[PDB]
């Protein structure tokens, strides 16, 4: 049962600018997505200070980076607060009109793309390196859902009957552009994390797949 919705026009505008830009420091996407993961983790930690049972759906607080080399997919998972079905539609497809408009005006004046997070729309920096995204999310109030976008004017939201259970939190699945496959490599990911994400209150875990040889 796929629900199709329309992006706020300005968000569609910004996605087109980002997916097409030749900006040369694309690695900042990972900084922005780790920062958003950290924010989501802050929110569940805040709720858990009042009500520790909110953590029972996934007791550990983490950010986890999972390259899927054969799929040409980079996954970025957190155990933050998650998004309900109603959220995903709102947080990603509709709200942040203000930040997107302000950021585009800043771009026209000369702003560096790397300041995208100062406008609150750093999520959309993922289109620097990906041409398609799935956002899998699980909030304590709700079932697990998948939100999906190709940087065009529409997105879908579907009950998640095909991905691993998250317990609680959000996983972005970035379908990388053909010239951006360096962000599947352990050494490259580590470099970017260490350079840009030193001040993060949660462990940043890197999942690496190695052949056992003798």
């Amino acid at each position: 049962q796929g629900e199709t919705h329309e992006f706020t026009a300005e968000i569609s505008q910004l996605m087109s600018l980002i997916i097409n830009t030749v900006y040369s420091n694309k690695e900042i996407f990972l900084r922005e997505l780790i920062s958003n993961a950290s924010d989501a983790l802050d929110k569940i930690r805040y709720q858990a200070l009042s009500d520790p049972s909110q953590l029972e759906s996934e007791p550990e607080l983490f950010i986890r980076i999972i390259p899927q080399k054969d799929q040409k997919v980079l996954e970025i998972r957190d155990s933050g607060i998650g998004m309900t079905k109603a959220d995903l539609v709102n947080n990603l497809g509709t709200i942040a009109k203000s930040g997107t408009k302000s950021f585009m005006e800043a771009l026209s004046a000369g702003a560096d793309v790397s300041m995208i997070g100062q406008f609150g729309v750093g999520f959309y920096s993922l289109f620097l390196v990906a041409d398609h995204v799935q956002v899998i999310s699980k909030h304590n109030d709700d079932e697990q859902y998948v939100w999906e976008s190709n940087a065009g004017g529409k997105f879908t939201v579907t009950l998640d009957e095909t991905n691993e259970r998250l317990g609680r939190g959000t996983m972005l699945r970035l379908f990388l552009k053909e010239d951006q496959l360096e962000y599947l490599e352990e050494k490259r990911i580590k470099e970017v994390v260490k350079k840009h994400s030193e001040f993060v209150a949660y462990p940043i875990q890197l999942v690496v797949t190695k052949e056992v040889e003798k």
